[PDB]
């Protein structure tokens, strides 16, 4: 009688896109707001005046 | 069997930095305030209108 989308199946394709995909990532707050020092080992020692 | 960090005892050192011991001095206010004058002995006179 007549062809349906179902009896020509996968000679009509189905599209990808990827528009909505691209979330971004945020860094930390605090390695923005303050100063860094780098250790090279587990513990550091920092004087302040008491 | 294994190495903990407290069977290495000693071998890793503790480290120091002075990033937090420095502090800005304040000077008088009364010296920023104020004129000032140069003093050669320990007593000035200034007579006033009274």
């Amino acid at each position: 009688a007549d062809i349906s989308r179902s009896e020509v199946a996968t000679l009509i394709q189905e599209a990808y896109a990827n528009d909505l995909l691209a979330s971004a990532k945020k860094g930390s707050t605090v390695l923005q707001a303050f100063p860094t020092v780098n250790m090279g080992t587990k513990t550091t020692h920092l004087p302040v005046l008491a």
